């Protein structure tokens, strides 16, 4: 078994696609192992770059193909190189840009907390012919400032496990364990834009919709309620334009339905408070004491729905 | 005839395009057959990876080209490899990402039920020179949780048939049957987002539009009806933004037209109930008993249109 | 002159881009000619697939390059193969996905009628060195059902003509005619979605906008007319979102301008019918007999604009 | 110096991107020069197609690389070929699709007038080793009809100049002039869609906004003015959706600001005409003679802004 | 150590992506060094173009691979060439189009001020085997006119530093410093479109929203305030459509929240000024002196928020 020593430099993480559950990672990858000694020009290490490699693999050089398990498609490999030392140690340094995929959960959308996973594994050699020895992850480049959409919380967490594939039991018994290296990078979303432009004006609209029970007549209450319902529909549209598509509801999509519920409960209370008549002429004030309590009632419903 | 034994690992299914009727599949494919015995280095199986293959096919190795019948374009083949055993059995394992196409029917859109089909066939060898022996489909990776947009219902259904092409009757008589392997994966859409954000507020808007016959005068009824018609137009827009394009109407696009019909029937009833005058001064109440029945009338029309 | 016999299998036609006037075609293409006799392994025909070909053209095999005249870019050629028979007849079967271009006329948009053209021609050999003999087009796969956006009406129409290029008169006199094969596939758009969701509610909005002359006062008429004008602007937006961009107006964009004209003629008639006063106190009813005639007037204008 | 004779066939021009200032051109390019005599099979000219060429350049054939100066990226070169005549004259015919770039000025947007430029130059050989002799441009295919978005006005204008690069003064004195061929194709935009759907309804909205001074009271004037301001905002949105992004204002974006100015001047005049009171009870009519003059005033401002 | 002399010609800078913080650069790059003397055909310099190079590197020519440190993916390298002089000096001239990345700060969005950075470094050779000698940047092509979205302010600023990598301390002690060349190009956004179409009508809407305290009754004030709140929501949508996505708020997104605050403070003042009653019949005028001061109050708040 050859002991391969990986090191992954993560330059940047971006492009989080919420519907495909993918995200783009750009960085380097440096594998290193020890083979047979060789004679190079002089004593200095020989460096082979890009297209030169395929001239060395045809001459019998052993270079494994380390694939990313959770990549989507194929990484756009830029430069790559092989450094060979007279001692017999080879270093394969390549540069990748990949559209990786994970199982993400956006169910608390502006106050999100995701983790980004990179999985790596030999494509053909099991852990009796190629095993990983360690892994270092360097994420110095990725910053924590207000400008970035994701705050990276702490260093990466690496892991070296042994996956088992039962489907190779028919063609290769007793040797089907593959050595896999995992990398997890935690991240928290930047909730500033979604707190100032989506939560606060929706709160103001819901809080100002309650002040239609101060109007005196009944037709004014109804016409004002219909104007407010058109306002809430236009606001649901404005949030539906500048937002990421999802197959499940976010926090803001609970708040929009809370706005619809407040508007419809106001319309129901208006019709009920008008409709308390003996034959059609008797006015009413009793249920219209809900100018200070039905706000507190639906605010209690919302604060319970938070908890 | 060579007996080829296929196995397809479906990693993920996503990206359903409703207008082109395509969907992206990502996974592996492992074909396996038995050829001539050979002498490899030692007794262990020889592994050829990526670019090495085209150096073996030039030396006369027989590797068939299995194409996907319903793919669109060409799959983005990532890694691939050939494992050759001294016995004489060869294993071709490749990784694909393809934009497959099927005949989908989105006519009940949020409560949809689709099936995803992968068809596979030799590109050149008919079933007298290459026939498939079996196929196993492994879909362990694809989960059924709330987060995924599609729930996969049960395992895949495989099939090995013999397609006949009559157009090769002129150049190759008596041998035109091609062995094809089919794979069907059933799936149901996740209707939660389309039930909470599109059906419920539209139901509330249609139900609150009926309470314009509680207003006393006639001009207030008309102005309120025009405000409600603008509300329904803004709602049709809001659903037209966050939705998949189709050449036929969905369920939600029947509900929008039901909202238009309710608004226009309310306007017609308002004009008719006002217009019952002898010369222009006689008021009316008789047809305005439809504050409790015309709701039930259009609800009966809608519940019949469901059935 | 070599007699080449083409056959084109059209698998699917989709992706009609209205602004670039392109459309994507996916299918096969099978050319066939007769060369020199040869000795193959045994008597059976030898099959060369994919990358093998470029090893045969270097050894002097004559394979012409048939290009698509109206393609945009280069087709994404998938698999391809050459079948050589001891007799001396060669068959070149390839698979293409191309973004073809034509001169389309969307001036009657929902009730459209287009035709899809595929043009094919040798890239270098004129009709004294390579002429086409026939062409069969097989479009069995393309269905006529409600689900498809385009109904294909009848089989394809093929044509073999001889194009003349005068610009080769300076370098190649007397031989500049190139043999071209044309293919036309007629298609009609599916107008169901554009009849139920765009024509009917716009008709209802225009028909309900006429009932503002039933209101009694003058300020109510004006305020209601301005609400209706905002409704028509929101509807023009809703159609502008879910529609294909064009540099000329469709039928629906005549109907939107008809709605604007109806709203503005209603506002003009309202101002004129109020403004018939001797000094400012005299009411009017005479021009307000247009609650039953100005509908018929603008409906006559619309029905004339249809014819 | 070798005399190269270029000829460019422009098949189609489309895809004008207003923000990147690019546009896509699709067509052919035929260069032609005279080298050494050679012996071909027979006397007939030998034709080399596609991949064959790189087998001839390795054998010492001299084929220059003519690059497009203003292209963005690299053209998607389709087929290409070399025709060699026993005399010694070579013809290189290739097919390109490129995303070219120019300096465009959309400051009069619907009534635009652009020109499309193709610049061509040898990549390495200066005008002492390779000079262009002439150029013919054939644009027969591009039509002038209503369907096309751009009307091509007259034939192309070609030019052969000698660019000087001073930065090669350090490595190559006395020889730094490069022979460049320029091609200009004038084009005018089709203003029909932007005249019927954007100028006319905006004119109608501005002209109907002036008739709020016919209302009697003061609160009705203000509420109607606010409804009209919402109408103008919705119209600015409708034009902002179906339009090309720009970093400077168009003609239509002057008309939208003119609509905003008309609405705000109406609100200012309403507040001023109401606010002429001695203590709060005195009515006014004097400044309300602007129902016929303030239309003419802002129309004079607009007609001056045209000139 | 080989002294490499770089020169970068920036043709165009465009395509600024605000969410990925990338931008596209298109231009040339000319490296130049001095190797061993050689014998070329004649005395004139030999020119190798495109695919010829990989035939020279296999024959042992030393051409380094200079990579862009901050590129995303791999540049779309077009043409490239090597000019070799009998003296022994080699010139490598290539053409790139790259999607570069930087740390951009859009926190003052229409009045922005960015800088575009290009970083360049040898991929494998440290500064004991390859060091850069100088760099000239030529940006003559990029203009400062109104048409361009970015005004380039002054020439580029270049820099040659020595980066240290500690992770190579295990495999290469005492030699880990890499010579890097940096290029900065300052740019200012064109704020004309965002000053005429977004700041001025929003200012007019906020300034006209203050004139609801001129209305006499109380229900008219509330209904007008709700119409104005719907106007501000529609305006926030119109700015959210034609704008670049960001994870932090811009200046215009402070102005939208200022509009929401003005509307809600008007509603609060209306409810408070009505609600000053002894039991429900007492009118009020005292707090309604804020028709001239609450404008100045919120304008003072805004002008303080500017400073
Ligand atoms: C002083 C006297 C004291 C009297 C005491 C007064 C107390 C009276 C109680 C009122 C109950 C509150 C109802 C008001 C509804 C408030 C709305 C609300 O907060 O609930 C949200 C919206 O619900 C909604 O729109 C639901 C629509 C509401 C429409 C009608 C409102 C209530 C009227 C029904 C009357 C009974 C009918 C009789 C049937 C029993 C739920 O979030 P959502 O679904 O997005 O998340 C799903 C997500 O979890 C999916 O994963
Ligand atoms: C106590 C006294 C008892 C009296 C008894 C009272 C009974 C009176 C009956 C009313 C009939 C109901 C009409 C109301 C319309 C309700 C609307 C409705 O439910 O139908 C939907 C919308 O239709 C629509 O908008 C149609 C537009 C409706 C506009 C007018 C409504 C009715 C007024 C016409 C009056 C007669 C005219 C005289 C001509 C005969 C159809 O879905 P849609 O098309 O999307 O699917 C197509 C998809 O299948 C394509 O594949
Ligand atoms: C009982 C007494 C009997 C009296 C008799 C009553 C008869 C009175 C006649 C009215 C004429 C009808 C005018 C009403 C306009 C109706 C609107 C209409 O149908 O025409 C469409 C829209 O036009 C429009 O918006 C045009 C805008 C209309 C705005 C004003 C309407 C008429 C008012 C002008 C008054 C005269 C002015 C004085 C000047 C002569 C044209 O489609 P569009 O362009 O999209 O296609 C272009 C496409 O072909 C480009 O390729
Ligand atoms: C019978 C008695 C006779 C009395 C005589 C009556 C005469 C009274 C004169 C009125 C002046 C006209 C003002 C009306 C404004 C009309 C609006 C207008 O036409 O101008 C456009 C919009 O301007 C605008 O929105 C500007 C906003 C207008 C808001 C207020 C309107 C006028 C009120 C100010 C009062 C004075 C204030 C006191 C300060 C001196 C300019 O296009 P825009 O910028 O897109 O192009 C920029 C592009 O060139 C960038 O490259
Ligand atoms: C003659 C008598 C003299 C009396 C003296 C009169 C003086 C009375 C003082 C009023 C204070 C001004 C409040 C008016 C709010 C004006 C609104 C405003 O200018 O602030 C902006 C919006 O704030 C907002 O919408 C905030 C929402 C405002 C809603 C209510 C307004 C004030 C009502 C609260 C009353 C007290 C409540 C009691 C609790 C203490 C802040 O930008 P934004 O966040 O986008 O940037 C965040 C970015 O920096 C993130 O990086």
């Amino acid at each position: 078994p050859v002991d391969v020593s990986v090191s992954i430099f993560i330059n940047k993480i971006y492009g989080v696609n919420t519907l495909e559950q993918t995200y783009k990672v750009d960085g380097y990858i440096v594998a290193q192992w020890t083979g047979k000694p060789r004679k190079t020009p002089g004593d200095k290490p020989l460096i082979v770059e890009n297209t030169q490699i395929e001239r060395w693999i045809n001459n019998g050089l052993w270079v494994p193909a380390l694939e990313f398990i959770n990549v989507v498609g194929s990484p756009d490999t830029g430069n790559k190189r092989l450094m060979l030392f007279p001692d017999g140690r080879v270093i394969y340094n390549a540069r990748f840009l990949g559209s990786f995929s994970n199982d993400m959960d956006f169910r608390l959308f502006p106050f999100d907390r995701q983790q980004f996973v990179l999985e790596l594994e030999p494509f053909s050699y099991n852990n009796q012919q190629l095993r990983f020895s360690d892994i270092q992850v360097y994420t110095e480049n990725i910053d924590n400032e207000e400008i970035d959409e994701w705050w990276i919380r702490g260093k990466a967490s690496t892991h070296i496990s042994d996956i088992r594939y039962d489907h190779l039991s028919s063609v290769q018994p007793n040797q089907n364990e593959f050595s896999r290296i995992t990398v997890r990078i935690d991240a928290v979303r930047n909730p500033s834009y979604y707190l100032w432009s989506f939560i606060l004006p929706l709160g103001l609209i819901i809080a100002a919709s309650w002040s239609v029970f101060w109007l005196e007549s009944f037709s004014e209450r109804l016409q004002t309620s219909f104007t407010l319902m058109l306002t809430v529909v236009a606001y649901a549209f404005y949030t539906s334009n500048i937002l990421p598509r999802l197959p499940y509801t976010t926090v803001i999509d609970q708040m929009i339905i809370a706005g619809y519920g407040s508007i419809f409960a106001a319309i129901l209370l208006i019709i009920f408070a008008h409709h308390r008549q003996a034959n059609g002429v008797e006015d009413d004030l009793l249920i219209q004491r809900c100018r200070l309590a039905f706000p507190l009632g639906f605010l209690a419903i919302g604060c319970v729905l938070v908890i």
